[PDB]
């Protein structure tokens, strides 16, 4: 499989290592997935990335919007 594409996206802009097992760690550039918005602790989301699943916090993410395509110089 490996395979991925748009749509609820959060890009780490900045390195989160997790303190907790249920925690997911974070690293600048490392993409996640939004599986629920609301399950346990408001503002936490629940994705997966690198083969990992956990809790992350979209504070420290950024979630992806549009997406420029055919830009020529």
């Amino acid at each position: 499989g490996s395979s991925g594409s748009s749509g609820g996206t959060a890009v780490a802009r900045y390195n989160f290592a997790a303190r907790d097992m249920r925690e997911l760690s974070l690293r600048e550039g490392d993409v996640v997935r939004i599986y629920s918005r609301i399950g346990g602790d408001q503002g936490w989301w629940k994705g997966e990335t690198n083969g990992r699943i956990g809790w992350f916090p979209s504070t420290y993410v950024e979630e992806e919007g549009i997406q420029s395509g055919p830009s020529s110089g």
